[PDB]
């Protein structure tokens, strides 16, 4: 019942646990990035820009939350869907956690002004030797926080740690992300599939026919209902308030899928595994996949379990 | 020269002769507009959930309901949220009936997905006395039409005789910023929508179709597929980025889901005022003249080549 | 009865007499632009000063950004041709393409000298006619205050309000930051026929001239044996004039040796809180004449004002007819 | 390099170890300011009017309250708003004291007069259990005060002991912002505040004093008079511009009339920590031993040369 925010969440969290306050702070200056990336997705002074004073939202979103993780004074290496090879935190602000984010999910189709969203992952540092690239390859397992924030109809940042998923409201009235839900866990089996079917021609023959499982039900029961907004983070939200499944399989045009592992893939299967639910690729389990590069695509299918086990036997029987 | 809506409104009025009357009701629905954006994106959440200690649809219908009543430019109001027709008291009657949907796509809102409001102006037809009758004109004679969608950001779309213009809202200071005038649509794109959870429900004509673009004849390269679950999502993305939505008959449906009114007929004079086409399939969804005023009708609207393309196997299967 | 937002009632009021739409237009531009004031005023964005993305159009101080916004949105209106501003010393005339019939005087950010700590400050303008028969020009803006369509403030203090006079009275607007619309919070306002509080800078003490040094007297030692006025001077002019409309009172800022001939100006604060009291029932008045009936012979005229209700003004005017 | 208050909150805690309670207890107070700033600029007042078809001071008081409560990090709270000392709950129970006074000056608000909210914090020294006497301390005991001031724009002003540190609200993301950082004051200014209609009351002290600013001694120039009646739009004047504040006894209140706990103590810490001084003419507010939660008390707090320049013409006549 007793009101709580995300600042104080995490201050409390952290410090009633050791308290070294660096993922305390880590996690606090990542809010702030996100509330700042909300308010230009927002487009909060598009008039300045059109003439009311008088005579690059994936570019923005990269900076502030590079900027922002670096003067956390907890960073060490940070890998972004933007910059290529990883970034190793100047020494002066250095900490010890490694953070892989995709800035803004789903920006390719921002033109329609579809939802977007932030994505994240913490690892911390277990290697001695000085900082580098290699210090990301962490398995998804490995994942101290994990979580992402979605700019759609409202502001939403949905945390994932071992304590649990807690998903926070932005309310933009006074800036403070306010806890709406606690511990969340997803339903066991679901009524929606999440899939890019323009890809038909090309998916696995147990793609196909989970499908058809979905599409012509064979148990006599009601069809499932398409749902592809064409942005991970608003079609796995919607995975986990309303339950369901959600596929990015592998194709041919794409052999091990499109999105990435680090800072795509694993974040949402740790949010799903720490809420009752799970995410395969199919032959390994998403957190269990140790990375050989850090811009590494993977095949994915999170969600329900009830829906996820299911494609899993159709995944036995066509293997 | 920055150009806002409100600035817009009244030069495209005085450019248009006439009252006054449109204008102020323009203003005071995208008015509405700002404040269902307000609650949508959940400010004062905080005291819900007990900052101090201690319904959208509704909320969404009563104020654009309340603005445009007060507009002084409305003698009937078709919603959604209202079974009957709304005939606005004699003192507060206008020329102009509205057919709107206050929030489109709220079922799914608690995924946070994008919803939107979708409106479309009708001039009276009446000579003495306002009646629903007012709202049962087919969608040519639509005055003005457009939508808002509360996605990303914040956009008015606002079709009308001079064209698709599209406002994007600046929360900071509540102004509706002119970013795309005069906008029109790519001739044929390379995106499809519809639900493909019936397929096992699709008329013959639909199923083709979307083998044609799962599966190139031609050999080309396969369309993509984007659902939303939202019209004024799906619709805007297709004005935007191109291609075609549907949302056809099937046996369970035989007369679609999406409303005519406040849903078919709005989103399809914006399309054909941006070069796109809307088909029933065999009647454009314009030139249907309604029975009810909460009739249901087929859609498939978007870029033109591919409503042609859809209405060529169409005319084949009938 | 109902909701009414600026917007409507300016475009309503503006059909309500056929009407060009000119007045109507630069109203909107006007608020527009004052809308974008009060969001830099509440230093929205500030944080993309301070390293928030690292690395960089407005490094700009509060009272020149207000200045190039409300010049800006009423050349762009269309609806002017001669404007006057604190920060130009200059008229400044619109280029032919975007001439209108006002003439606008104004003070974009008003009290911005100690905005450092945070004071309340305000937007000021009024709204003449050109009268001329010829070219626009510096003479235009010289009308007496009589003369006004409209006048009124944006007062940027705990929340924003924007105060307007016509000839209808005097209509305040509270600005809703969620939705970005001035919601119509009182309408036909007058002002309390006497009140009991008192308003001036008495530093300025040993300049007084007598009438000035006995009226305030009267207030902190009452002649009636009844109860002494209150002291509150906040030290911008929006602020203190908007005190004196809700809760009634006097403002004066009179004659000095600093200033002979006031400090506060004539075109663009004194003749519009002029228009604004009268228009409310209230009283404007330089100690020789009134405000509104002054005669300009330059933009950036000063001169003496005393302010208010009613019979306080009236008050103070038979303790300077004891002494001339 | 961006420094916000919920980093400068937690990296003084963090250097200083402790717990992590004072840096929660800010925290909470933080949002609260957020939420009272969201209310005096009156966001949502359209619903107010019936946007949609159809108290501050409490609300201000509700909320201060409800975060420092959940906060768990306070024992006791003092407000001017419960005439009783609030005790928390055992499973909220914190080790600090807050005595605040939650929106100062709303007395003079519908003029939309600058207002604020002031806050001190102690810390509980009895062994004994949780009650009104650990909010009775003298000031000198503080760990930290300050203000917000609802103005021009919102700044959190926050003295401890590692000085004064001025924090400006930035709405567009809801942060505060580091502006001003160990903040001192003028050693004597050019500017005096006091309401002058208490002039038939005042100390023949006070009355020198302020004829020797209005007409100088050393025939030099004057002061000027500034009265917002607002202590903290006063105080913070007094804070950046410099000069002196009073609230001297008159008659109608012989022993001041501003409180004690929660006006005067907490802003004697922003100025002694600021370099400037507070006096009740006879003793430093921040030694003046509390008898009752809502105690009056005589203040006169600036620039340090002019506080003591009062001083020596009280020292006359006393
Ligand atoms: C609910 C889990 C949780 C949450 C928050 N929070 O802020 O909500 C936390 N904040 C902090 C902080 O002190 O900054 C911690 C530190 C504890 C920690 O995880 N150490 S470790 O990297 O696994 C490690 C690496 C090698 C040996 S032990 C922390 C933990
Ligand atoms: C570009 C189209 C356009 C846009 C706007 N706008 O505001 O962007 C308009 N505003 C208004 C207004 O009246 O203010 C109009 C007049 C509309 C109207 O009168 N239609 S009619 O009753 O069938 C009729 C009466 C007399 C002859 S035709 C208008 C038109
Ligand atoms: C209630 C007072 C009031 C308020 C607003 N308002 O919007 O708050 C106005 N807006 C406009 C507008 O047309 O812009 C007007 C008319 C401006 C005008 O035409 N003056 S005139 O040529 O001597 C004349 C001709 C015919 C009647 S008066 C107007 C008037
Ligand atoms: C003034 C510097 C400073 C600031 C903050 N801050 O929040 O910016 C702090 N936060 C916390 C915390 O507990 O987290 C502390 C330590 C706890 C504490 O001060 N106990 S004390 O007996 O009152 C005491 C007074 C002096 C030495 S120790 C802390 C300290
Ligand atoms: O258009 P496709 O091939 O279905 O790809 C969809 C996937 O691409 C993404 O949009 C990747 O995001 P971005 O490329 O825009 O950064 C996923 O969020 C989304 O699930
Ligand atoms: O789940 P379905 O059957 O595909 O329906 C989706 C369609 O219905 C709608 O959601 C109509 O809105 P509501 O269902 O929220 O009333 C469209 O926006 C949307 O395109
Ligand atoms: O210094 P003084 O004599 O108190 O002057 C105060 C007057 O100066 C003004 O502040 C003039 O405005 P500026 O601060 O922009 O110069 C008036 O608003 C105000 O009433
Ligand atoms: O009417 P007065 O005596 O000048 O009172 C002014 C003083 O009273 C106060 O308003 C007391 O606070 P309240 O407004 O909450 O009663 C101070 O803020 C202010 O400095």
């Amino acid at each position: 019942t007793d009101v709580n925010t995300l600042t104080r969440f995490v201050m409390e969290e952290g410090r009633k646990a050791r308290g070294t306050g660096e993922l305390t702070q880590l996690l606090n200056s990542l809010c702030t990035a996100v509330k700042a990336i909300s308010s230009a997705v927002r487009k909060a002074g598009i008039a300045h820009l059109y003439g009311i004073a008088g005579s690059k939202l994936d570019v923005l979103s990269n900076d502030l939350v590079m900027n922002m993780l670096k003067s956390s004074f907890a960073t060490c290496v940070l890998v972004s869907e933007e910059d290529k090879h990883a970034i190793i935190v100047e020494p002066e602000k250095r900490g010890k956690y490694v953070v892989c984010f995709d800035p803004l999910d789903g920006s390719s189709n921002i033109d329609c002004l579809v939802s977007v969203g932030t994505i994240f992952g913490i690892y911390r540092k277990k290697s001695t030797d000085e900082p580098s690239e290699k210090d990301a390859l962490q398995p998804g397992r490995n994942l101290v926080a994990a979580g992402y924030a979605l700019y759609g109809s409202a502001t939403m940042l949905v945390l994932a740690m071992d304590c649990g998923v807690n998903c926070f409201m932005l309310d933009p009235a006074i800036g403070e992300f306010i806890l709406v839900d606690k511990d969340v866990k997803i339903k066991k089996k679901g009524k929606i599939y999440s899939l890019n079917e323009g890809y038909a021609r090309d998916f696995d023959p147990a793609v196909t026919e989970y499908i058809q499982r979905k599409k012509f039900p064979p148990d006599n029961s009601a069809p499932y209902g398409a749902r592809y907004v064409g942005s991970m983070v608003a079609d796995v939200h919607r995975t986990l308030v309303y339950g369901g499944i959600f596929l990015y399989p592998a194709n041919k045009k794409s052999p091990n899928g499109k999105l990435r592992l680090l800072y795509e893939c694993n974040p949402m299967a740790y949010v799903m595994e720490k809420a009752g639910g799970m995410a395969t690729t199919g032959k390994e389990a998403v957190l269990d996949v140790i990375p050989t590069d850090i811009h590494q695509r993977a095949p994915v299918i999170l969600g329900s379990p009830d829906d996820v086990l299911e494609f899993l036997k159709v995944y036995e029987k066509h293997s």
